[PDB]
């Protein structure tokens, strides 16, 4: 997928999980999120159309993904244990890892 359709995934299942009721309806959502930052982190954002794949700022920008996955996995080892409230907790952390790289780069 494109990276537009990556983000709106991304975009999405996060509204998903603040609605959710449920650790299953939580862990499945982050699920997709998963896949879609791992998909993203294979896109070169349009702000970075010219710029090699070695450059500070294409490392940097894959290095963004690597941190949300990480994230990601954090509020699954919680939405696995069915602590659903911190799942959520964990999950609107995330946040501040999107806006950071939508700061630089979107
Ligand atoms: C889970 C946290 C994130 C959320 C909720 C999120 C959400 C969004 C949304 C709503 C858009 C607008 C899409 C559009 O214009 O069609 C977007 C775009 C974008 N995001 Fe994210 N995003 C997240 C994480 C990230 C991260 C970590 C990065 C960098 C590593 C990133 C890089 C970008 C870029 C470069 C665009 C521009 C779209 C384009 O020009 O095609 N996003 N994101
Ligand atoms: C250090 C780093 O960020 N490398 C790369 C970062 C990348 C970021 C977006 C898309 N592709 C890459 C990439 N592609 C091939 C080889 C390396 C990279
Ligand atoms: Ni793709
Ligand atoms: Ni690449």
């Amino acid at each position: 997928a494109d990276l537009e359709d990556n983000m709106e995934t991304l975009n999405d299942n996060l509204k998903v999980i603040e609605k959710a009721d449920n650790a299953a309806q939580v862990k499945d959502a982050l699920t997709k999120m998963r896949a879609a930052a791992l998909d993203a982190q294979k896109a070169t954002p349009p702000k970075l159309e010219d710029k090699s794949p070695d450059s500070p700022e294409m490392c940097d920008f894959a290095a963004g993904f690597h941190i949300l996955v990480g994230q990601i996995d954090d509020a699954l080892h919680l939405a696995n244990e069915g602590k659903v409230k911190e799942a959520q907790a964990a999950a609107e952390q995330l946040k501040t890892t999107c806006n950071a790289c939508h700061q630089k780069y979107r």
